[PDB]
């Protein structure tokens, strides 16, 4: 199984991908915590994309496009996989159309702008892992570490309030043109395309996935 997560920054993608890759065994292929790895290791790659990230622009398309190409490439991605922000530009739905690349399913995560700023406000990460946490709507088990080593959350540099509204400026001018794109492909017969409510609570928002994917 080949899926896209489409939606704004904190609409919810990485948690919802967790649960996706449990329970049907795909990789998940987030290209933000690529790139946030490929900052932790020293990396050349880390070390072009850490200032254009800081600032809450994208990454060039050429360079991205190129991870992700090697990146599914790999053994694990043989049997399906989960794009998590990625495609991010038309040029970059593009690009993957252009190489024969055809996804199964595109889920679009809808939520207002207003709850956005207010949630990723809470955001907790286990910055090793990328493993994603919530203070109120999705709290780890022991208030400030994360469930599998126990090791202490941090807040991501790029979640605090003025970069988050120019991730949300940059999602709607370059992003959010996407789902014309696949539903589009869609209505071609390409791929399935689907919208969740993402504003209702976790364990909701993964019941209806289940429902969408079987
Ligand atoms: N259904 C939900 N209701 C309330 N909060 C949620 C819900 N789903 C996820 N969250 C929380 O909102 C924040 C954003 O979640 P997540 O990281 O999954 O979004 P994202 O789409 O991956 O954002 P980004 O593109 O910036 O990575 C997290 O702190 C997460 O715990
Ligand atoms: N597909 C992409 N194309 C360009 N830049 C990206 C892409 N995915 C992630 N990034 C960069 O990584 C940051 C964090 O990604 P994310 O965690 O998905 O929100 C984004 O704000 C961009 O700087
Ligand atoms: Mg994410």
């Amino acid at each position: 199984m080949r899926i896209i997560l489409l939606g704004a920054p904190g609409a919810g993608k990485g948690t919802q991908a967790q649960f996706i890759m449990e329970k049907y065994g795909i990789p998940q292929i987030s290209t933000g915590d690529m790139l946030r790895a490929a900052v932790k290791s020293g990396s050349e790659l880390g070390k072009q994309a850490k200032d254009i990230m800081d600032a809450g622009k994208l990454v060039t398309d050429e360079l991205v496009i190129a991870l992700v190409k090697e990146r599914i490439a790999q053994e694990d991605c043989r049997n399906g996989f989960l794009l998590d922000g990625f495609p991010r530009t038309i040029p970059q739905a593009d690009a993957m159309k252009e190489a024969g690349i055809n996804v199964d399913y595109v889920l679009e995560f809808d939520v207002p702008d207003e709850l956005i700023v207010d949630r990723i406000v809470g955001r907790r990460v286990h910055a090793p892992s990328g493993r994603v946490y919530h203070v109120k709507f999705n709290p780890p088990k022991v208030e400030g570490k994360d469930d599998v080593t126990g090791e202490e959350l941090t807040t991501r540099k790029d979640d605090q309030e003025e970069t988050v509204r120019k991730r949300l400026v940059e999602y709607h001018q370059m992003t959010a043109p996407l789902i014309g794109y696949y539903s589009k492909e869609a209505e071609a017969g390409n791929t399935k395309y689907a919208k969740v409510d993402g504003t209702k609570p976790v364990a909701e928002v993964r019941a209806d996935l289940e429902k969408i994917l079987g």
